[PDB]
RNA sequence: UGUACAUA
């Protein structure tokens, strides 16, 4: 079966001029809609709290069905916040026992984070205490881990424990994930110090693997660009002495930048002369990688006059060739410009 | 000349 007369009709532009009470008895299907449901979300700030309440009423008998639809997702994500406080608490109590499934749906996930941004911290921890006991099986989920996400940025800390505490362990396994990695961060970025310590013990377990990972490397540069001083010199203490190597490594190389970037200037000074203070072909290995050619750059970027001299006097006798290479290009390209 | 992060 099809669309209503009306429906059909509203979407070959026959009532230009229409507004929400035409729409009596055909809210839910509106809202199923594209095009109706564009309208419905357009309509609803600017109309009127009666209005309001006539389209609340069609879509709460079909309020859970809407909020896994991929047009009515949005109809309901707008009385999160629009909704007068009795309408987001109705709403509310149709998503109270339902956080999980809905949290796992590609729509649902949506109207939950919603929620989240949306509710008061008292609704907020309602909405938590669901997720208890199946935090892996949520972060692991393409859907799921948006909404643990959300919780990890809008909700008190102390309502979050739980989390940390499923995540003893798993650490490296959820660092690695392409889902997990992203929790970590918002975790690093959120949670309090007795919160995130046991996750920063646990990484640093883990950090030769982590650097060199496809999702892992990201946590490992969140930590040199946001974490503490502490922190940051025991990952530089896995990347000293290895800096040529990682360097020519698709997701190493971000975290050697990174290092270099945010070190102390002794740390600095210590990863960079590994590269050009001896007598050895480091530097211009470095100069014609793939990788390790922006390695180059961002070392000629951050480096105290000193170590610049340095690295130029290794540059130079290379930059008339260098002009040939692939990538080493790059390099005299920086220098000439 | 280089890697993740989702709806019409």
């Amino acid at each position: 079966s099809g669309r209503s007369r009306l429906l059909e009709d509203f979407r070959n532009q026959r009532y230009p001029n229409l507004q929400l009470r035409d729409l009596a008895n055909h809210i839910v299907e509106f809202s199923q809609d594209q095009h109706g449901s564009r309208f419905i979300q357009q309509k609803l700030e600017r109309a009127t709290a009666a209005e309001k309440q006539m389209v609340f009423s069609e879509i709460l008998a079909a309020a859970y069905s809407l909020m896994t639809d991929v047009f009515g997702n949005y109809v309901i994500q707008k009385f999160f916040e629009f909704g007068t406080p009795e309408q987001k608490n109705t709403l509310g109590m149709q998503v109270k026992g339902h956080v999980l499934q809905l949290a796992l749906q590609m729509y649902g996930c949506r109207v939950i984070q919603k929620a989240l941004e949306s509710i008061s911290p008292e609704q907020q921890q309602e909405i938590v205490h669901e997720l208890d006991g199946h935090v892996l099986k949520c972060v692991k989920d393409q859907n799921g881990n948006h909404v643990v996400q959300k919780c990890i940025e809008c909700v008190d800390p102390v309502a979050l424990q739980f989390i940390i505490n499923a995540f003893k362990g798993q650490v490296y396994s959820l660092s690695t994930h392409p889902y997990g990695c992203r929790v970590i961060q918002r975790i690093l970025e959120h949670c309090t110090a007795e919160q995130t310590t046991p996750i920063l013990d646990e990484l640093h377990e883990h950090t030769e693997q982590l650097i060199q990972d496809q999702y892992g490397n990201y946590v490992i540069q969140h930590v040199l660009e946001h974490g503490k001083q502490e922190d940051k010199s025991i990952l530089i203490n896995s990347v000293r002495g290895k800096v040529l190597v990682l360097s020519q490594h698709k997701f190493a190389s971000n975290v050697v930048e990174k290092c270099v970037t945010h070190a102390t200037r002794g740390e600095r000074t210590g990863l960079i002369d590994e590269v050009c203070t001896f007598n050895d072909n480091a530097l211009h290995v470095m100069m014609k990688d793939q990788y390790a050619n922006y390695v180059v750059q961002k070392m000629i970027d951050v480096s105290e006059p000193t170590q610049l001299k340095k690295l130029m006097t290794k540059i130079r006798p290379h930059m008339a060739a260098l002009r040939k290479y692939t990538y080493g290009k790059h390099i005299n390209a920086k220098l000439e410009k």
